[PDB]
């Protein structure tokens, strides 16, 4: 499947020039099957193509932890934007995650201090 | 444990020059290295960003951080233009280093994209 390449390739693609990125892979990708995959990349697409440049330098960080089950979890230090996350991407990940049998959460620190994104599925289902 | 991972982030965020994009990779199990290994890593990351340039174009370093039978550092310039860059005392350095940690380094470049690439890496004992 080539997932941690595909993950890696979808960051330095679709990360606004503008934002430093950090991604890490945590347990074995390769216990992934190729469907899974397949959304695991789209996810990782969908949330960082929906970052923007903030105010001040930000940094979007990405953690794929393939254990129990997988776990994307992406958190951006980047401060105001409230509509950052909100559209259609948003639609598309919950949407994912229902076809997966996960679940999908979108979370905003208080005055909008930051945000997390965090997806995850059944590695079977 | 080292805070591995948050101590590479801040020595990238802080040591390269603000008018280059920036991208941290990391995979394999990092609490595994040791303090002084560690230690390594976050001075050879700091001196390798230190030295990127800016370039007549705009461009990105990705510094991945590998750790499997060993600790593997590898920072990617895609920057054309400066056969100059990284070569020097800062590489002098990572030489010493490298040699103390009993590890090895290569510094190769090439046409096209991935035009340097600074590699590092010593064993975890
Ligand atoms: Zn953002
Ligand atoms: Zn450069």
């Amino acid at each position: 499947t080539r997932l941690r390449q595909r993950i890696d390739a979808a960051v330095a693609q679709f990360a606004d020039s503008g934002l430093r990125t950090s991604v890490q892979f945590v347990g074995p990708l390769s216990v992934v099957d190729s469907a899974l995959a397949d959304q695991a990349e789209a996810v990782v697409r969908e949330a960082v193509s929906n970052a923007v440049r903030h105010a001040a330098a930000s940094t979007l960080t990405v953690r794929v932890k393939v254990d129990d089950d997988l776990c994307i979890e992406v958190t951006d230090n980047g401060r105001g934007m409230p509509d950052e996350f909100t559209g259609s991407g948003l639609t598309n990940l919950r949407q994912r995650a229902e076809q997966a049998g996960g679940e999908f959460t979108l979370a905003s620190m208080p005055g909008a201090s930051g945000t997390v994104l965090r997806w995850s599925a059944p590695l079977s289902q």
